[PDB]
């Protein structure tokens, strides 16, 4: 019975193989057939290539040794840069997405996965390209065994016993995929299930046949999520009693993600890996009042002016002159005001669902809010302690009731609460796992709902502050993402935004409810990456 | 008696003034005198400029309003891009270093300092330049009062009462510096000491006369240091029982600072702000065994192979494909081995004091170490518990005894310890304050010296591992910084490094002891920044 799956890198998880370049160069340059493949293989287990693969020498030391082997092979046959050929071959090699997806599905079903590869110590000036590829790939496997790190190469029998010992599995429990028949043989001899990989489709057909798990023709997978315990956690004190916590991933321009109510940095779990992979340094906040960030009890600690000043202090303390600010729900309203009051500090601004809403100077914000009845539920949030009591009463019930797709609603507010005619034990939304709900439950045990609710308790102060910006326009790069099925933050509420943000760009997600990030993560990622790459560097 | 100092930005803390561009443009373009200065000032307290300065409109909205004022002024006089003129004026404006140094000296002597400025909300595509300038400047002051944020401008009397209220000082306690006589007048009326700033030298002469503090002709100041409570603190779990803590500052290429024995991330306190200001994202580690990082008790948890693997995991979890690695003492030996075993992950490598030392395959590492007697003191570190007992006995004594310049030594090892004929209450080195020593004392109360000493307890394992690299060369960008007066890690010990690192660059610091970073911080900063900018992007 199979319990582990092992994959080769070149020609299996990454294509085109760095090998099918020696053959192409030969054909493109009309050289005698196999000449470059000969020079690459010269000396066998004693030659330059075996030394490179075992980590005895680096790639840069190997380049002149391969060049010398090439002249010797040309001399024998009786008949230009090796560096250039390999540089081009390495940069053209991309992850084989269907093969990676099959490895991901096997691990999700309980398989132990590993990459076993004959590789080198890359010290070329262009080494970052390969470092990036290996870093993206390795995260998805339990083990990465590199020949140059273990000082053993395939087909040597000891690398296979080393593999078995690493997996803590007997050979019959292992399926082993390789594109080189010679490197597959010792695995076969030990009793492992082997797959000679030529075309991906046939290899996966063989793989699904042996595992009894569907790998081909599967539904589109969700983007990579985050495991909290595996993230880098950052903490910045913005003032004596207030610290802000964030999760941080990637390199490049800073992108600051600002969640809504009643959420977490974790609401961005499907965005963080995708944006980091796209070339950005992601800073996913726990907003003031939430998770590991401070939660002072005072209502005025949560007015927009205070919240924005603290996010500016956050950038100051991290040594960031700017960040792109992306917000959802309350976080989306905060980001529009960051763009209006601190344009110097905002590289670009994007909001999911929340439109930019200016103050009406001729109407009280209480009059104005009552003219938009979808917000009647926010009146229930006004009286201190009332909504805290209901929402803190059963956290699992609170999160399972709230985090539901547009057609899964279980929730007027003069019924006497948000959960009056709601189930005491709601079903789990198709958007979340029980484990994800328990993460939110755990986060909210620290400070509960007082700080989060206080974000709604500053209408008058926020209106006075917003009035200072009535003569301004938002002229920095901006994106408004509407969600078809958000019944509170409806797409039509954003219709006047071009009057204030003339250069505004848009995105729109059909069949998407309020919880945009987890409702339509692939779509959110596609929209944000496209906009960041075109408007935020 | 003076207790606070207030500085203007344009023409005082930053030069050349964005004003002395209107006059220059007029002369360069042979326009009627004062025409552009007229159009800029049009409408007085009712005009476009006052609206901009109060934050009613942004800079991008003001540009076409100023253009219109220019055509009206040209029409009156009977006689090209405003955007281009202001873009050039803003980017040419640099911090007035002697003025900043005087503000720094006053604060160090107990003065409350503030910047009071008539400024704008900058939403130009080039706004980052100014954001960078303001971010560097503001960190050095207690308060930054911006006209566009408070909705008041100088010379309006209310901005001065607001200033006094912010400082919590009576007018007679405040000295106020401005380059505009009109903006100085209301401060004078209230009873504040005022300084009309034309040339910096005369202004500081007036400033030293009123404060009784020497500001002009002072010794060269030390670089900016770090206040631990003001830094962003990061934590990454690299394996179940091990987490690594780091301090993080700045944006740009990742630079990972690796301290020595028995040190802290704080040993880089003079480097962190300078490198971040230079355009780098600094990650200053607490190395395994230290400060807030985990300190497992097992000797083998501190072998070079394990330490390097964990630093690779650290990069993986942060989503960094590479970092520049800069090390000192044990950290310097770790960085050379990172370059040798993980070149793909090392953008560039630099070591302070520690030379790259290969394994001698024909000699036991114990034989080899005894052939270099300066290391005899490391034999004392071998027996578990012996050096822990002496070093943990009195932490203040330990750090004050160790952290001394080359001519301040108070420390053979068969005397029966490092502090045998050493003072029980050593004097404070000219390199450190009592507060800095107490920071180290506090850090070492958590785990003490077991983990740190374990770095020396893996000679045999490290030799076996290092032997795998004997056929390699370090061919990625590398810098070796020697310290004239380090009597253990002597400059001559690095003489063979070019044999292993042919493209090696060097730096050398005269009259510098073992504690390079705090001994010669300005010199260290100059050397590292120059090398990073030329070899690490
Ligand atoms: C959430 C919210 C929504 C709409 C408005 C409209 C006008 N004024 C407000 O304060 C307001 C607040
Ligand atoms: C429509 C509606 C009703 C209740 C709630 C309660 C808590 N949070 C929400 O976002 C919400 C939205
Ligand atoms: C600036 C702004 C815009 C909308 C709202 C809505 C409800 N409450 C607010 O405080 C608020 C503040
Ligand atoms: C705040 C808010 C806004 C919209 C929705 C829509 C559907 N379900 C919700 O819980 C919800 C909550
Ligand atoms: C600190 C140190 C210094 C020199 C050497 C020389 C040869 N071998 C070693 O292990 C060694 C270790
Ligand atoms: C020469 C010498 C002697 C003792 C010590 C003790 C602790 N740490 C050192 O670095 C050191 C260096
Ligand atoms: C690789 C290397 C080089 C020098 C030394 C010196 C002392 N101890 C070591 O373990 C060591 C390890
Ligand atoms: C490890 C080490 C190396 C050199 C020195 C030089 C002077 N003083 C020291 O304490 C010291 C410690």
């Amino acid at each position: 019975t199979l319990r582990a799956a092992v994959f080769d890198l070149d020609g299996v998880l990454a294509l085109p193989a760095v090998f099918g370049v020696l053959g192409r160069t030969e054909e493109a340059l009309a050289l005698p057939r196999g000449l470059l493949n000969d020079a690459f293989q010269k000396g066998g287990p004693e030659g330059a290539t075996t030394r490179l693969m075992k980590g005895e020498i680096t790639l840069s030391q190997w380049i002149p040794l391969m060049e010398e082997n090439c002249r010797k092979c040309s001399e024998t046959a009786k008949v230009f840069s090796i560096k250039e050929i390999f540089d081009k071959a390495i940069s053209a090699r991309k992850i084989n997405r269907p093969m990676l997806q099959a490895a991901l599905m096997l691990r999700k079903k309980g398989f132990t996965t590993a990459i076993l590869t004959n590789t080198w110590l890359d010290d070329r000036a262009e080494r970052d390209g390969l470092a990036q590829l290996m870093c993206e790939l390795k995260m998805h496997f339990d083990f990465l065994i590199e020949s140059c790190q273990v000082g053993m190469v395939k087909p040597e029998p000891q690398i296979y016993k080393f593999l078995l010992d690493t997996l803590k599995a007997s050979p019959s429990e292992v399926v082993f995929l390789d594109d080189i028949g010679a490197n597959l043989k010792p695995a076969r001899d030990l009793g492992m299930v082997t797959i000679l990989v030529q075309d991906t489709d046939t290899a996966l057909k063989e793989l699904e046949k042996v595992t009894g798990i569907q790998l081909l023709n599967t539904p589109a997978p969700l983007p990579t999520s985050c495991n909290p315990s595996d993230m880098s956690h950052g903490y910045v004190t913005v003032k004596p009693r207030v610290r802000l916590h964030f999760v941080e991933l990637g390199s490049g321009p800073a992108v600051c993600l600002c969640h809504g109510f009643p959420e977490s940095w974790y609401s961005w779990r499907y965005q963080i890996p995708a944006l980091a992979q796209a070339g950005y340094r992601v800073l996913a906040m726990d907003m003031k009042g939430y998770g590991e960030s401070s939660a002072p009890p005072e209502i005025e600690e949560y007015c927009m002016e205070v919240l924005c000043k603290e996010m500016v202090t956050f950038l100051d303390k991290l040594g960031l002159s700017q960040a792109v600010f992306i917000g959802h729900d309350w976080g989306g309203m905060l980001v529009w005001y960051m763009a209006l009051f601190y344009p110097e500090r905002v590289r670009a601004v994007a909001s999911l669902n929340t439109p930019f809403i200016p103050a009406n100077p001729n109407m009280s914000p209480l009059e104005s809010i009552k003219a938009n009845p979808v917000f009647d539920y926010q009146l229930y949030f006004q009286e201190p302690g009332v909504a805290e009591a209901e929402l803190e009463q059963n956290l699992s019930r609170t999160f399972k009731s709230l985090f539901r797709a547009s057609d899964e609603s279980v929730l007027v507010c003069e019924a006497g609460g948000l959960f009056v005619n709601s189930p005491e034990e709601p079903s789990l939304s198709r958007m979340v796992t029980e484990e994800e709900i328990q993460f939110y439950v755990q986060q909210f045990k620290k400070s509960g709902f007082r700080g989060p609710l206080n974000w709604y308790r500053n209408m008058e102060r926020n209106w006075k502050w917003a009035c200072k910006s009535l003569g301004r326009k938002i002229l920095i790069p901006a994106l408004m993402v509407t969600a078809e099925k958000d019944f509170v933050l409806v797409p039509q509420m954003s219709q006047h935004m071009e009057d204030w943000i003339p250069h505004l760009k848009r995105g729109h997600i059909e069949d998407c409810g309020h919880w945009t990030q987890m409702d339509k993560p692939t779509e959110v990622n596609q929209i944000l990456i496209k906009w960041l790459d075109s408007d935020a560097r």
